[PDB]
Formats: C-alpha cells, sequence, structure tokens
C-alpha cells in the first residue's frame, strides 16, 4: 500500500504565523511496520548512527550500499524498531543505493511494529533529501488513505 | 464520522530510549476541517487565548466556555481553529462538554473546510484526554481516520 507522504517547510513569519511549502511525495508501508498514517518533524539519520530527540519525530535514513556496511550492527527491520524505541513516530527509509532492504523488510517475519515503516526511492527520495538536507525545521506527515 | 485519538505520555528511560503510555479516546471530525490524520505535541489553550510562538505541528486542545461565559468572543469557534492553524496547529480538539450548541455551528458547512482536521470532544472522552493534558506535561496526540 502506497504511502502518501507530504513534507512541509517552514518559517515563523514575525508575528507569530507560519509561512509553509508542501511537497506531496510517496512511498509504500512494508510489511515490517504498521500500515497507520503518522506525523513528526524530520530527523535524518546515519543508517549507522542506530547503533535524546523529542518524542514523536519521523526518522529518514538513507540506506546506503550494502558493501560499504559488511557486519551491519543491525537489520534494516531492527535499525527501525531502536528508532522507534527512540521515540520516532515513523521511520522512512531511503532504499534508493540498497534496493534488496525492501524484500528484508517485507520478509513479514518478525510480527510488525506498530508504527510506520515506509521505503522510498527513485524521484520521491531524492526530493525528500533535496528537501531535508537543506532545512533544520521539515515536518513529515505520512497518509494511509 | 469518528476520530480515533491516542494520546501518548512519555518520558525518558535512562538509557535514550522512551517510557511511554497510550490512552485511546474518541470524538468526530466536523465539517469545518478535513477528515484525515494528524499529530503532535498538545498545546492546551484557553479559548479566549486565540484573540506567543508555538513549535510548528502542535495538536491544540480547546475546553469551550459555556456560552453565557463569553458574551463577545472575538471569534467563531471555526475562527479560533482558523487562527490555531495560522499559528502552526496541525489540528485542533475541542472540548464541547459545556457548548453543546458549538457543534452545530462547526458542521455548518457555510465556509470552506480547512485543510487539518478539526475534532470535537465531549462527556468521557473529554474528561480522559482533560486528566492527561492537565497533570501530564509531554503528551503527544495522534488522531486517525479509519
Amino acid at each position: 500500500e502506497t504511502a502518501f507522504v507530504e513534507v512541509v517547510l517552514f518559517e515563523s513569519s514575525p508575528n507569530g504565523d507560519y509561512k509553509t511549502h508542501t511537497t506531496e511525495l510517496q512511498g509504500r508501508f512494508s510489511r515490517a511496520g504498521a500500515t497507520i498514517s503518522a506525523e513528526g518533524e524530520i530527523v535524518q539519520m546515519h543508517p549507522l548512527g542506530l547503533c535524546l530527540y523529542e518524542y514523536g519525530w519521523v526518522g529518514v535514513v538513507k540506506l546506503e550500499q550494502p558493501e560499504m556496511d559488511p557486519k551491519p550492527c543491525l537489520t534494516v527491520l531492527g535499525k527501525a524498531k531502536r528508532a522507534v524505541q527512540r521515540g520516532a513516530t515513523a521511520v522512512i527509509f531511503d532504499v534508493s543505493d540498497n534496493p534488496d532492504a525492501v524484500e528484508q523488510l517485507n520478509q513479514g517475519l518478525e510480527d510488525p511494529l506498530k508504527r510506520p515503516v515506509v521505503y522510498m526511492k527513485g524521484m520521491d527520495a531524492i526530493k525528500l533529501m533535496n528537501i531535508v538536507n537543506k532545512q533544520k525545521g521539515a515536518r513529515a506527515r505520512i497518509q494511509h488513505r
């Protein structure tokens, strides 16, 4: 099922009102996690960063070439789990560089997380990084329709 | 339609992890805002307080006054919802227990709906909501369309 991800940039206009810009993106809900909507501020994690942020962040993790990390500290599902335990309301992996991560997550072996675990690639990941990379405050609204 | 609201208390466990306690509550989405999901930190707002910056993305909770308490209200209850979004609310949850007439007003159809959810809660759920909000600091609201 498709995860409709809205990524919102924001600047507090001087008087308290917010100026925002929204970009709508898409990934899929993995079997590894729940298929629910979720939302919160984006934290960009390095994939090795998962071996205190305020509760309810949306982890964004750009996975790396499998041959960069030969004996990885955890499985990609393990990494997501650790994120949640550390207060993530959702995890979005950019699997552009680790396309086999997908089959690994959808392997349906452990029963799922109660939070979403979304995978993104191609154009949408590029845009997700285009935004994340440049702006401190960005918000993710992950929507199951 | 029903708004399925999970309120989550939380505090850090001594090792980086979070200990949490979750409470599932219900309200309805009103025609004044979308019927979508939304999540964020609760900010309890006095109803007269929509007439100081908050981190974008908060879920405002507003317990409405007995109508005879506010004779000259700065805004319609939809106006306060709308003002809250503009100040970075991701959703508004009104406790309507003391002002049941606000429901009919919120569902009026007259103005465009907000792109954010505007939920109302009453009776028991709202009690349970304020029970958590008034005591607990560090409360996250997850509002869910199913």
